[PDB]
DNA sequence: CCCTGCTGGCAAC
DNA sequence: TTGCCAGCAGGGG
């Protein structure tokens, strides 16, 4: 059981930190601040990862094993990983010819050769 | 406290 | 369309 029970919605934390950082949801408040840009955050880590992507220059960027796509940040590799290079069980049919593929990535270089 | 990964709106192709 | 982005919560220290 989490015994701290969000007053507004039905949140709840083992914690009374997290609670507090949750409430920020709710009140929009934004403690951090961009000493750059001056940008307002509601966490410190969301304005170092902004500091890191905005302000900062030779930051390595995360290639696609599957693909020569380049993405910023890691989980948004994630993504791309989850959404072109994922197995389609039901698989996908080329909207030019009937060959079908099971990865999204498969379908869209297929189609480009029509 | 900080690190980590996911989320969906939204520019930007 | 999809990467960019701040918002957001879980987990470990
Ligand atoms: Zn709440
Ligand atoms: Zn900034
Ligand atoms: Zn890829
Ligand atoms: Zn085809």
């Amino acid at each position: 059981g989490s015994p701290f029970q969000c007053s507004l919605c039905s949140y709840a934390s083992r914690d009374t930190y997290k609670l507090k950082r949750h409430m920020r949801t709710h009140s929009g408040e934004k403690p951090y601040e961009c000493y750059i840009c001056h940008a307002r955050f509601t966490q410190s880590g969301t304005m170092k990862m902004h500091i890191l992507q905005k302000h900062t220059e030779n930051v390595a960027k995360f290639h696609c094993p599957h693909c020569d796509t380049v993405i910023a940040r890691k989980s948004d590799l994630g993504v791309h990983l989850r959404k072109q290079h994922s197995y389609i069980e039901q698989g996908k049919k080329c909207r030019y010819c009937d060959a079908v593929f099971h990865e999204r990535y498969a379908l869209i270089q297929h189609q480009k050769s029509h």
